[PDB]
């Protein structure tokens, strides 16, 4: 089984802009994960290939991991702040799906979730 091709991360027919809700969502929300210890299992799509997992896919038919989200961000994929905030749900979402009580990527999640929720808490004014 292959792996599927990994989101879009950038749409030339999509209108584009730059908000402070989006710089704060790439320059402190997705920063503080990315260079958090927990981020590696979360820094790019599962590879279900080379890690050998051929249910994953079969399992999670909405992947979305924080290197297609920095991605996006860095090519102003995103207008509104909640497409972003919903791409950071689902990749949590998708390993609570895949995964169980008790495993070390679960915790893994919840210690990240907690810190982008405080984070997002904190999402500055909308223009
Ligand atoms: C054993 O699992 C790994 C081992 C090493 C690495 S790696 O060293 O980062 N690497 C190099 C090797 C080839 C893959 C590309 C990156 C990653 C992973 N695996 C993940 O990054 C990952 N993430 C999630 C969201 C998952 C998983 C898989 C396990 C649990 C299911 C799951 O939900």
């Amino acid at each position: 089984s292959m792996n599927p091709p990994p989101p879009e991360t950038s749409n030339p027919n999509k209108p584009k802009r730059q908000t402070n809700q989006l710089q704060y969502l790439l320059r402190v929300v997705l920063k503080t994960l990315w260079k958090h210890q927990f981020a590696w299992p979360f820094q790019q799509p599962v590879d279900a290939v080379k890690l050998n997992l051929p249910d994953y896919y079969k399992i999670i038919k909405t992947p979305m991991d924080m290197g297609t989200i920095k991605k996006r961000l860095e090519n102003n994929y995103y207008w509104n702040a909640q497409e972003c905030i919903q791409d950071f749900n689902t990749m949590f979402t998708n390993c609570y799906i895949y995964n169980k009580p008790g495993d070390d990527i679960v915790l893994m999640a919840e210690a990240l979730e907690k810190l982008f929720l405080q984070k997002i808490n904190e999402l500055p004014t909308e223009e």
